[PDB]
């Protein structure tokens, strides 16, 4: 059973890095005094994690929610061109999506489409945490709306990266061929082995959000420290590099679009 | 009774700051030849502070309004949309909210509703100096427009935040829960006591404008000098810390948006 | 008489600087390889000097316009929005005005409001060599459209600045309470006294266009020779500094949006 | 009483440092003194030292520092080897026994000692716990007319500091030689700072001095750059390195300060 | 009459500094004179004084220039100790009385005095006001064939300024000392700068050497930096280093320069 | 058996380099050892050797170190001119034969090596393959009352290497010398670690040594740097440079490392 | 024929300049070398010279180098003064007359002579037209055994350069002593460029050395920095400074280079 990071809080008692190329936000921005939150959502402290950087980095929003017991919503998303994925990574979550309902444990992960009418609720008596990633779907001629699933990631075998001795893989939750998908949510996956020289995975802004372990980065040319918690955003192009030395198995939420053409300014 | 820094002009006789994560305008700037106008406006001349940094700093908008002895407008906001904070630091102002007139002397505070019809007016034979912070209303179905409403900070018990030995404490306006408001214009109270390592009270972009007092802030691993006058903007995440040594109260206004999802490109 | 500069090209045999608040653009820059071409222009040949710095720089537009013998155009203008200024540097230029014609010789100045009908022509056997500044007009009710004219700098007598020991003053166009205008093309002028500490004249991003004579300005904490012909950027609050220096006078062309609301995102 | 921070070694176990080292200035934070990385000097027993010398480099070889430690029974016979360096001795934990000029001295923590180059001397520990102290060196310059300064010994917190004719008396100075006092090329005082406002200028000495923080936290700045400073943190000054003080913490923040002085300035010979 | 800016000290009380440091350049200003951080010297009565030397690491220890302020009565029978150190006393404030080879002189602010190596003398304050003068020193290199250089006072209002060959004549130079004069190997001059126009080339000398601007106000370029300097201020130079001058003040814009010359370069031994 | 990394030479043919220069710190990559950089010394046939010595400005020539390659019947009869040269050297490639002390050994691969100041010996290639070892030199600093230390011969590989007392033996030292012998005032030895993880603090001195990588591959953080290091880089530590080590290889990662110690800290003389 | 550049002086009259100073090299421009700027020796009829010394601080005092301009009869009967210099002529323009050894030579551009410590020697320039040259000191270091080195006059375009063994070529070498002639402690070659293509690496000497370029232009690459290069500009380098050359000149490109060599690296004396 895999262990992922979760924001708690509390009251601890630095790495915070804005480059041209990329931008890292360690984990200790968490506070409590800092959370956000939503209409119509009963017991719920979130955190964002937008805008990393100036410029393009509207395409996505990623939001940390922790529900209190008996916490969740009937009416979570009110953008109706919003599609998104659900990770949890602390407590059980109770999603009912599309009239079906979902008893999501920590692993579990969920593509709700855009309009797609569904809501979350945390029936235990525990705290629930889970990670929330939404975009604005790109809808297409000839291509119909991408359908909804549920899984665990704990239940999908991660396909191995061709290169560093098989000691770099990826874990997937749609085919590559998928042309209903605009954005993939997958998990990249470090085992303790050697030096990954080229490690990036997307050409295009994408981020990185470490779930477990420890290892040095590199973001073009700059090595960088980083653990289960930081979060790391690429502008584009910005050069990828892992050193993976940790006793454990070092891993990433991973969301990036795709499957379109880029966006031309309509002049 | 609180005093308040408010920008004069004169002719007097640099730490200006502009990085990757913050902004730092000193008060110096706050000169004659380089006040605004707005049409419809008798007898007054303001300083703008928008924009304080490239990207996304196009969601608030702030004026440090003067008025000379019976000047006002009964046409203020022209903008339908634009919803507003007043924040007077100086003098007396008359303020006619939805026909209800109202007295506001220093660190008197108002928000006005988008589209609400008021109108002010120095009625005194003083100058009369305030703050005036706008911003595109977010509408959003079952939640109803926010109440306009008139105080004075001087009459809000500060919420004292949960460490730096009770040190640091703030003053809001607004219900933490009460989702119709999608920006909280508050103020930051620093005692004179020790050092406060994390002083982030928003993950977003937000501005400080400093009110009284002097102190040493920690803009992201920078330390600067900042002052009653002195204004800061923060790109996102950019870490926070406060030092403040001065013998008296060292406060700043701030103002950011909440409660309402993160916009999307709408691709 | 005065002289102004004006961009030849020739084949001649780096001080081109890019900050965060800020930019300098040397004349070096005005070849002939370089130049750009509008539709429905006979014998005409300009540069183009917009978006300096990237963000917030797409509210004006500025060409530095050269025709030829008999050129010009008698659809000079596409866009309905746009209005603008013309600007005389060398030559002499035919306007024809809503029906009204006007002999422009270096130093003309002329306000085109938006909409408003004219054409443009060099009837003379010698080159003629024009700015040309444009900007989407921001209409707003209770307040008419601006009314075109024509003059002449040179017949305008500049007002001398409040400091300085009036060795600084500006040549402006159009009545500061002029809610009708929303933009401003001024002349600021140095005289080769002393040391100006505070030469900014506009809080926001606006464009410096040096005319003519020598001098040390201080962007921004940093001081760069800039002469006739070097256009400089500023993003806002950029501090400003002058040290004329020259025997002569130091002059440039200045453009900035005025008396009207700030742009706040329609979220 | 006064308190003094004094290392103990270790070595304790994510976060960078606040070293520094710049054009103008050095920053040392107290995590350096490990265990592993103390050094040795001959006919000393049980005695284990941190070296604090040459912080930046260029002209950083006038003075020497050293954070000796000495276990019970620990110390020294033949203490120094150089007969020209001089030396002045600070204990800040525990007690030192020091025979200096036929004189043996009990010396408490805030014990300040001066000792006069080729002085004969030695230092014993003769207490059952471990005691701690400051040892600072420089080749004394003579001058002839003025005659070699003679030795003393006494306690910092018997010594009346003088206080700074502004800042509200916030800031004062505790010096142990006379300022007129010629025969003496070397000060080495504490300085110490109110926990009250601002100092906008904390410069004490022009040419390069070192600074070693003994109590306290303050938002110290050098050159441009505020730097937060606590107890056990050394700052290395290069010359003109403008210097402001921002101590705001509940207590006093004080540093031992060490600068030559009262000499003609060292011209290269040719 | 010339005026001649001269420190006074005191401690006057938000604003960073103009002090810098770069790899190439140091610029010192007139802000770091303050009281607390004078200096003295054996056999002085009556005197306090500014140092500045080593302003930046490395080959910068050839000359050393202090800033002395004598009160009533104040001065000394043994000014110099080192028998190789050769100077120059340039008085910008007061009278100082100069015995210089049996010879009493009565200097007034603008007095210029080159003192020999092991050359004899003493300075004396008679006056009832304070006198505020600099002090440049340095080790006098001997060469063989070549003879001692030989004191002389004067005054610089006196000389008539060589104009440079350009600028319109809005530059110029007031010398000392013959070029040709190879007795001498160090220059002490004053660099004269009309309110003029720009200066794309100030450079007066190659090597390493200190400026100290005496009077007025410009926009000086050091490497590719333009820096605001005033009376007071000093700037070092490292070698090689870009020099332009923007002199636009309504007066004149001059400085004390030194520098060593007419020598062979220094060369490691080995 | 252990493995150690030695230049070749030779001359192989878009990339930029590794080669850092900082103010706390010097990398110099493998790289960097070419044919046409080779030097010399007197009375040494067959001789060819990598110079490596002060990689960065400032207090940088206390020691010298050279990579030398012996060809067949290469060497010297007169390998030392200073006497007062103390060396250290090291073999990684072939088999050198010493002569210290009147007694010869054949020393191989690992091989180990103390030349006392002034001791005589001699060195050559007696096999029909190139040698290849590291010669470590500095000036023997004598104090009075301790004797000279006394050469001696070993290798590596019989030294059991001294674990660091935490990252859960994942970093050790081997050393030649008794940290207690006082006649020894440096001291070479190969830090030894581990693949295990990470080591945040691996500073071994607090002043200024040199670091060369015999085997292995990991990434070192130098002062808030972190820069990827083989066997055959050289890193140059200035003082209170911060160390931190992430060896991840899959085998040993280890580096011959040098710096002075049980004596005071040198003092300009005055 | 080769042709040489040679400066002229003069003061000619909006651009910045490519004069750098970095931690790792320093690139000074040919227009440095002004009329004002010039220097003067003892004993040197109608002489001027242009010097270029200590380029950056630290370790850079080891050569000296000079441009000196002869006017008609001008020059020297006693030209050195220290007797441990050793030097190297290159006449570059006009024609120079040296009496060295007993044997007077008639000099034309390309010209080179060798120097050694303390002989005896004069220069004078017997032509109509002035006559310019570079000269090159620099302490000699004596060796036991080594006896010193001959003198020597030639002149480079009668010396066939040494072809390096690569880029096809394109890059080659003209030295004046045999590589292993041990009595020489110091080099002064000419580095050859063809107009060729790259040159990734043309580091010809690991520690620190002077590059004049005499001929030629090309983007050469100090240390991860492109820097474009003419005649007369002189390049600085520290020490394993990285060096790329991009020679796409029409002509040919080439520069003087010195550097010291066959001898021990200089260490502290304890």
């Amino acid at each position: 059973k895999s262990s992922y990071y979760a924001p708690h809080g509390g009251h601890p008692a630095d790495r915070a890095m804005f480059t041209e190329a990329y931008a890292v936000i360690p984990k200790g921005v968490m506070r409590d005094i800092v959370t956000s939150h939503l209409p119509f959502w009963d017991n719920m402290r979130m955190w964002v994690i937008a805008r990393p950087l100036s410029g393009f980095a509207e395409t996505f929003s990623q939001y940390i929610v922790e529900l209190a017991p008996n916490g969740g919503s009937d009416k979570p998303e009110q953008d109706p061109n919003a599609e998104a994925v659900l990770f949890v990574v602390e407590g059980e979550l109770s999603l009912t999506l599309q009239g079906q309902v979902h008893a999501m444990q920590p692993g579990g992960y969920a593509f709700i489409p855009p309009g797609a009418d569904y809501k979350v609720r945390n029936t235990t008596g525990q705290h629930t945490r889970f990670h929330w990633i939404r975009k604005h779907y790109q809808k297409v001629d000839g291509v119909p709306l991408p359908e909804a699933f549920v899984t665990n990631e704990q239940d999908i075998q991660p396909l191995v990266m061709p290169d560093t001795e098989g000691r770099w893989s990826t874990t997937r939750f749609v085919d590559m061929s998928d042309m209903r998908h605009d954005m993939h949510v997958n998990i990249v996956n470090f085992e303790p082995g050697g030096v990954i020289p080229f490690a990036e995975t997307h050409v295009m802004e994408h981020g990185l959000y470490v779930l477990e372990g420890k290892a040095v980065y590199r973001l073009n040319q700059d090595w960088v420290e980083v653990e289960a918690g930081d979060f790391m955003w690429l502008r584009a192009f910005c050069p990828q590099a892992c050193y993976s030395g940790g006793p454990g198995r070092f891993r990433y939420l991973l969301y990036k679009d795709v499957n379109r053409h880029m966006r031309l300014t309509l002049n």
